[PDB]
């Protein structure tokens, strides 16, 4: 619990926003039969152009003839409707009051993809940016079903606000105009909820290590299991020494925080039909070890996000205790700890015990993911559940096969895989699925350990960290998502939260 | 037609053989249920044990000779195990009183056995017959495989017991016997294995020859033999017509070589009446130096890159066997534009603007992406004849062996259905495909600032990139392409596997 | 003349648009102290709000327009702060109940905006101008610019407005729009006034430029580059000349020719010359490195990081070179006498390239050992320089993307400027002022000379001293003998990575160094 120090303005605990502006803000949403008023504020219309960088059209009522005047055909003709273009400008309404009306081109194709929307957003993000704005009113001339309409607010929320923790005017009111506003009003609150567990997430992926370190991150974690009531246990290293949870605590031997591992439970109030564990990675830092990162294109100075599943599983555990789900059980688990290098560390060639009994033969001290995830799987199997699923930043190969946008999902069973497939679907985080191919399975046999830490070969990586991980996984449904290439932004410079609403969206529907 | 020589010693064909020891194998196949004949050769069981990890071995066949069947009951047979890949040699006499060899090959614990350990299964057969004077083999079935994997058992059998001597200078079997349960069935599957193989074999052969034997002139002059042999329309374009067709994206990559620039088009069509018209494209770079973007990284494998015509090999061997079994119903078209990228005073640059047969600028960020540069031309060539299916197959990026592996192949498309006929394609085939996204988010990476297109990203999804680039030339037809990058070459036996050849012909019979 | 082609597709000229947009802009000045008018287009105010530091905005022209000068009180505006590249779009209806476009360009807290404060208040003015389509632009100068920071602003907006679709087909731009009338409100106006025609000069000789550096190598080739040069010297009346190989031969040029013997393009030497109508007071040769595709030759460009894609490039030089010959062949400057050079060759693999190793025989005498194939460009330059001097000049400046050092040096603003004669640096300095292109002087050691000391060779092409922008110096001085010489390495600054297009750098720097003596 005590966060240990080298010198005295180490920081001892990880700062979290918990009440944000996002919270403040009054959101109505209305529906665009009956006409627009303009009042107040900044009023944007999301146009498309079913053709190509086509002009705007405004087809809606505007109860307000100056600014009915200003979205005429022949004036808005101006202006195209290229996904991500936009132009505001500020005038005078019939009250003459200071308005400003603008809208976001949003292409050309009538259903919209996450990614097309996210470019929407952030111009509309933008545009608030260099506002000092009261309201923000948007006006929907495109098509969006429910979910989407959920992500675009969710969206909207996490890139507009901003951390500034480590640093020494935002909106009130929120209005929307969309057709069937009767049916799309319960899912603000439900994306409110959705931000900040996204949000939560960023904050621990963005603390950096000396911030956010294996002791500092099961503190943060014990807090928030107290604020939703949630029965929490945090295995130090003598309760992991008696559970012999070797490959973990190897990883974390060269390090001057002390392993925690991370066990939060939801339980419902109801009847339990089904029992889910969520595992995350929680290397705090990963140095690489004596595999240090110090090739070109490692991005050392990255490693500090290699806890992203942590968060994401973290974040996921606000969301499902704010919103209580019915007949489910849920445990949140984290295998955390720091891979560095010392006289203490663990070395390339070692041959080391997981808690199932398995040698395992050590072949590079940078592949620590599989080998703390390992021992979370056995750990996880082992309270009786339906579903284990694992979110990991375990391999750079994700970057050349999936890229940034896309995760991947592995497993070793079928209607898992869908089930999370269709959680992408619902939550617009997307997710792909790969294959565990049986054949590299020889390539982890080891001539002196049970088996190998990883294959001699870089062929399929992602897919070898998969056949590892299926070892440990005896008679229980398992998918592992591998969330290496889209948990970090690097254009925005700053993490995704990727996997909170997506486990959410699992264990909800 | 004639190939330019450097000196008089380069070589002007590929040497092509086309009748194999294989087919001078006469293959007869009996029924179980009926007993098994010995007297001549090596006959060899297939035996497995399911439930049991590696179970004593048991013979559950009639033999029809006395004491062959005394050596094979369980108490002398319990000794043996059947982990897969096993395999034992019994040396003894019939009832004749003459000598017979005998033996099994272990199928593991798996009643329902592999693709993969169906290989294995083979492999180790082939160990029995490589140091072996064997006049004949026998085969007999105690495991269950459908039609589809016994075609697959024979074509692997055919294929791995081949051996290539055509570049060497300073003992096969006559008989086949293949004892198994419907038999009447199975013999259909015969003769589709044989021509399967040899499509597979042919490409092989093909992607085997070195670069200084396989060239776009001798490549195509080859393509030009098959279809004479098989009896396809067929037309080979030289520069001069490809200039007049505008296809400069295929035309720079050749410009720095000393072959020109030679595409193939190929036509299979039915007597019948069509009901599907289809264009097979195959990239055809008989050696990727990678241009100016030399090959001088760590794990470029330049000396491999005599593999970069797969494709082209695939859709050539694909051509023999639709030749062959001559289809109902449908109209085939293959396709591929052959050439060489090469380093030269004539060689296009890093940097330079190229114009494609559809009228789209290219800016070329690599010249070792060459691939895409030939295939776009290949693409809008191919949506002109007016079919119904375009499916491109391409040795196009490295980091297939990143995703997928070498035993799996990406397949990318603009039409869920012929991605799934490809999928059943793959099953049927055994010729193992995944499905990998086009992910539209990436398109914005290949927008040029002069051209109307990169080439490349800056950025590293470069398969996903590749394909985006593709999807640009064909406009309004349904499209997939098959990355075969990772699976085209065998890397531990040190030879081609022939891969996309089974899976194409399957791809246009169903 | 004629281009070889390897197919018939291949191009056998650069595509170069002479008459662009802005030349179709009829651009007027009028004086603030008159009061502006508003209504037509878009009307924008460059702000300042001098020692508040993201200060409130306040308009400080008469408006000759009651509700346009209503809309725009300090009341109204106040909402809004002069943040440096903030701007805002404004809409209302004037005094005859029309329709007009108002808005700003925040230009911070310090009175004297910087080169690159300028560049960046334009930027947020080009914003405003794409995917809108206007008519008129009108400008409002609220803050106090000199003339030449003054013709600075529209030489950059000029530049900056005008997209380059020469090698798009189905995707040019569908709302390519530009304005057809520029107005600018400005205090003292009259003294501003001999800035337009000068900016649209100075505008159009860098977009030449930048247009001969943006086309490829496959239209950019020795060949099709000497006859644009050819063609433009033509159209403004200047003499010319091209060496093609065998005149070059018996020049003697081998280093030159070395450079070029992998290339399928013969080398062609540039020579236009300007003379004034008039007794001359200053001789001046401009060299330009005139590479127009650097592979490396059998050094090849491999290794991570080297930019082969970008090569086409290397003859930013030459084309600053034929800029500068445009500005000085239309404004025609006084008692001047310029010679406009440029070795111009293609450095490549081939069984007839060059190797490393090889002694050449530059066309002064000196022998001259090949250390690295992709260290060209001083190759090329030293017989040109010799070339040069033999002309009889006062002054030699030379411009050469040469070093890639030029960006851990000074990075991707500032060139670097060498020389053997103070005098000329600093007028290289002072050009670099006026023209607001900036020049940082570096200086020549000669203690690394002596690593250019060749066991077989008079001399060494390079070092064995990882100061390479300075042993290149070192090298370019060993072939001038007795002229005042500059040298000024653009390789950090010739290519603008961000906006992914060229600068056209140098053009208004040499164009100033001329005008000024
Ligand atoms: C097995 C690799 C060493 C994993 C490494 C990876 O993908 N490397 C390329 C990844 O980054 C990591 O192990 N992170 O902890
Ligand atoms: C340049 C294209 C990407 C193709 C190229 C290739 O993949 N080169 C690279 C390499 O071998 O290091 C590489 C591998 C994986 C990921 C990125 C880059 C392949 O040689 C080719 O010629 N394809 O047509
Ligand atoms: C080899 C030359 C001494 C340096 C070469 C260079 O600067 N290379 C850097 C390494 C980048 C230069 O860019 C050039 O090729 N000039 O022609
Ligand atoms: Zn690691
Ligand atoms: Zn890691
Ligand atoms: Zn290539
Ligand atoms: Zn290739
Ligand atoms: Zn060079
Ligand atoms: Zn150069």
């Amino acid at each position: 619990s005590e966060v240990p120090q080298v010198v005295s303005l180490d920081p001892t605990s990880i700062p979290i926003e918990y009440n944000t502006p996002i919270h403040d803000i009054k959101v109505q949403v209305y529906d665009i039969k009956g006409g627009c008023n303009v009042e107040e504020g900044l009023t944007i219309f999301l146009v498309n152009n079913p053709k190509e960088n086509g002009p705007v059209k405004i087809s809606s009522k505007v109860n307000d003839k100056q600014v009915s005047e200003f979205l005429k055909d022949e004036n808005m003709e101006k202006f195209n409707v290229k996904l991500g273009t936009s132009k505001h400008f500020y005038m005078f309404n019939d009250n003459k009051n200071s308005v400003a009306v603008g809208y976001v081109g949003c292409g050309s194709v009538a259903d919209l993809s996450e990614a097309d929307m996210k470019r929407v957003v952030l111009s509309l993000v933008t545009m608030l940016h260099d506002n000092k704005l009261s309201k923000l009113t948007v006006v929907f001339e495109i098509n969006v079903d429910k979910n989407l309409f959920r992500f675009f607010l969710e969206t909207l929320f996490y890139e507009y606000m901003t951390d500034e923790r480590f640093k020494s005017e935002y909106i009130k009111h929120l209005g929307v105009y969309i057709n069937n506003a009767d049916t799309y009003k319960e899912e603000v609150e439900k994306a409110r909820v959705y931000y900040f567990g996204t949000y939560y997430a960023s904050q621990l992926i963005a603390a950096p290590s000396n911030y956010c370190n294996p002791v500092s991150l099961s503190n943060a974690a014990v807090e928030l299991a107290q604020k939703l009531n949630l029965e929490y246990k945090i295995l130090g290293v003598k309760e992991l020494e008696e559970l012999k949870m070797g490959a973990y605590l190897s990883v974390g031997k060269g390090s001057m925080y002390p392993n925690k591992f991370i066990h939060l439970t939801y339980k419902s109030k109801g009847d339990v039909k089904k029992k889910i564990a969520l595992v995350g990675k929680g290397i705090t830092f990963d140095s690489g070890g004596y595999n240090l990162k110090a090739a070109p294109g490692s991005m050392i100075d990255l490693m500090k996000f290699d806890m992203s599943g942590c968060a994401a599983v973290l974040g996921c555990a606000y969301c499902v205790g704010t919103l209580k789900p019915e007949n489910v059980e849920i445990h949140f688990l984290s295998a955390v700890c720091e891979n560095m290098v010392s006289k203490n560390s663990y070395r390339p060639g070692d041959i080391i015990t997981a808690s199932n009994g398995k040698t395992i033969e050590v072949g590079n001290t940078d592949a620590e993911g599989r080998l703390t995830l390992a021992d979370a799987l056995v750990y996880a199997e082992k309270l009786g559940v339906d579903y284990i699923v694992d979110i990991a930043t375990l391999t750079g190969a994700m970057l050349y096969s999936l890229g940034t946008s896309y995760a991947g999902v592995f497993g070793n069973n079928e209607e898992l895989i869908n089930k999370i497939l269709q959680s992408s679907k619902t939550s617009n985080e997307p997710v792909w699925w790969l294959p565990i191919i049986n054949e590299y399975r020889a390539t982890l046999n080891s001539k002196y350990a049970d088996i190998n830490q990883i294959s001699s070969s870089v062929k399929a990586s992602s897919i070898v960290a998969s056949l590892f991980l299926k070892e440990f996984v005896q008679n229980t449904a398992w998918a592992h998502i591998d969330i290496a290439g889209v948990s970090w932004n690097f254009k925005a410079r700053k993490p995704k939260g990727f996997g909170v609403r997506l486990l959410t969206e699992f264990v909800l529907n």
